[PDB]
């Protein structure tokens, strides 16, 4: 109009108002000490319960010497892409373990589990063929799609009876993926692929799981739900999953043929255009698949942490979603509710971040806890109290 | 019937070994430095990004020791929840300082940084002005917006004038450019686009992924040497894994762009934040060039030497202005053949052809390095001799 086009800081004002009339402006918290199951806030000890460090590796002494012996070997960076020149001995030693671990023919490290799925979809999917998606798939997932020229569909959230329906009217000549997270990070359910992947066959389609916050959680010593419902060796199932949360680093594999690997060298564009990672972060997530071969018992007590603190948030009076794995998320309802809660949570010495819509549904804002094998009996606790006061405070509980 | 994954892939890699265009990366044995080893062999390394030496240099690998110990292996989290350190803030902090920005945001990548910042500037109706030989990241991150995109000949400011007037919006127009194209080595020319987006009320972003540490006082960037890094109407984003020689992506600009991005970037948004050895190690990336601001010195007297010597010999350059130095080859095969051939002399650079680079003008590039002593530059070149004359490209 008459002033012209928007100035960048006219732009920024425009959006930053309309975020904080929508309530969807954001402050986050500085954490002053490091990512364990106690940490700093705003100067005070607070029982974490908003991190990914599922199996307290974060800065666990193995991982950050394993790190050291690494760096000091090798340097700070790797100085260029993997295809050309940015490939060290170390990396592939990452990723002959991480395939060794998954029970895979080969593995492939992309530089987080955001670009794993970019990558991979992107390498995978061409026009005319057809994805159906879960509707509460991940947003990488749903950008990794949008770079893609296949046709895309949604299926209600774990619906088999409406994936079915949409496997039947849907055909093609060229490939069909089904794609679905394979733990929810909002609800903590795990994708029925007991269901999928034999639905899958039936008509000819191929399945693909991100399987961020299945890996070191689910499965025999943490291998993931793929390897938890026994189809790790399928090679119509497509493995993603990240290191940045039980295995505590940053990045995120691919793991099948040597083949499959091949492909992604050749054509995933976050590969071939984006610096591989440098030796201190390769030599902690080798640490990390070290580390659970020796200490696979941590799995067990993240569970029987899990099952503790859902148990008890219950009989306190509240909802935890159906959750099925560590993610344990509180129901509060609407937004306000659930950031009024996390304030006062944070009051009593516990950290967990409230979330609301866009990222989970209106009327279903929660604060999403993450119970780790790190946490005591006693820091549970700490959070159940505080959940307790709180929750009566506010009149959601009893 | 429908294919199965094998299939699906053994399509695909059957057509690009058809194409030629299959790959095959070599593995290195021997850390990121101007001599390294590949094949079993040593090399004089010149396919590498590492302009300052810094990759492997003991100070940044303290500073990250440093780190490293007193903070961990892992953040946990994306900066949004609880993935935001004492140490982020630091290296934030830091950056702005240097870039002489208001404010700066470390991303996940330069790649991820290009994707993040233009879907959080850009909404349906805004027009966007892109040169024709922007990297992949851009067009990736421009492929998630509703903006109408807009194609100007390369480096062609008059073109650009001419869409501009055509293509007025009560939105945003951003003029997006590398700040150093990646396989040329030219330099965008700023100092004629920043004044004509401000004829036509536009906004100017430069990715300058290979003119951070390379160009302007101390190596602060293309916009610092063109003499806009005040201006709120520039928008930088580049990386932190070439010269500052570790792995990041960052955005520099007004205070109001950092908030903008906290809020809306979606790599920043659903990603993990980096860990407390990469932030060491950048940091100290960051004390070293303030304590041997002589670095950037002897990289661009390097570049000087390398490009005259080839020019002695008859090879073209390009016209590249930066450490970035293609060697015309021609046609990609005989590149490739170049390439490999040098190999066998001890010298690795990178053999690149179409579709990267224009059919006739496939080339191999070499990035000059201000840790390339000249006896490593003349093997270098004296491989050159010896391959452009058996090649028959040079007399
Ligand atoms: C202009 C520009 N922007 C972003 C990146 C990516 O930064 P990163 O994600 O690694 O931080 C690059 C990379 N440069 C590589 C090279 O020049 O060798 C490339 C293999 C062409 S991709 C680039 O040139
Ligand atoms: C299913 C799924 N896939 C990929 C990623 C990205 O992995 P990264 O790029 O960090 O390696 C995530 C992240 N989870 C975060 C969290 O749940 O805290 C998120 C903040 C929602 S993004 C995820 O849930």
């Amino acid at each position: 109009g008459a002033m012209g086009s928007l100035d960048l800081r006219a732009r920024v004002r425009e959006e930053l108002e309309r975020l904080k009339r929508e309530g969807l402006y954001i402050s986050p918290k500085v954490l002053e000490a490091p990512q364990e199951p106690v940490t700093r806030v705003e100067g005070r000890e607070v029982v974490n319960l908003a991190s990914n460090n599922y199996l307290g590796f974060a800065n666990h002494p193995y991982l950050k010497e394993k790190a050291r012996q690494y760096l000091e070997k090798w340097g700070a960076g790797s100085g260029a892409a993997r295809t050309i020149a940015g490939t060290f001995t170390y990396h592939v030693e990452l990723e002959e373990a991480l395939a060794r671990f998954k029970g895979t023919e080969s593995a492939l490290v992309l530089q987080s589990g955001f670009t794993a799925n970019q990558g991979v979809l992107g390498a995978l999917l061409k026009e005319g063929d057809v994805v159906f998606s879960d509707e509460l798939n991940h947003a990488s997932i749903i950008d990794g799609l949008r770079l893609t020229k296949a046709t895309r569909l949604v299926f209600r959230h774990a619906d088999v009876a409406h994936l079915e329906e949409l496997l039947k009217a849907h055909d093609t000549d060229g490939l069909k993926l089904i794609v679905t997270d394979g733990v929810f990070s909002m609800d903590g359910d795990i994708a029925p692929l007991d269901k999928i992947v034999p639905l899958a066959k039936k008509y000819k389609a191929v399945v693909y799981v991100d399987d961020a916050h299945g890996s070191g959680v689910l499965g025999e010593k943490g291998k993931g739900t793929v390897h938890h419902f026994g189809f790790h060796q399928d090679p119509d199932v497509v493995q993603v999953a990240t290191l940045s949360k039980a295995w505590a680093g940053i990045g995120g594999y691919a793991a099948g043929a040597r083949e499959l690997k091949d492909l992604l060298i050749n054509k995933a564009r976050p590969f071939l255009f984006s610096t591989s990672h440098p030796p201190a972060v390769v030599g902690a997530l080798l640490g990390a698949l070290e580390l659970i071969e020796k200490e696979p018992e941590r799995v067990e007590r993240l569970w029987e942490n899990t099952r503790y603190f859902k148990r008890e948030l219950a009989r306190l009076g509240y909802d935890t979603l159906g959750s099925q794995t560590p993610i344990t998320p509180v129901l509060f309802g609407e937004a306000p509710l659930a950031f009024e809660a996390s304030r006062l949570l944070l009051e009593e010495g516990v950290f967990a971040v409230g979330i609301g819509f866009p990222t989970v549904p209106r009327g279903k804002a929660r604060i999403r806890n993450i119970v780790t094998a790190a946490h005591t009996k006693e820091m549970l606790d700490k959070a159940l109290e505080a959940y307790e006061k709180v929750g009566k405070r506010l009149g959601i509980i009893r």
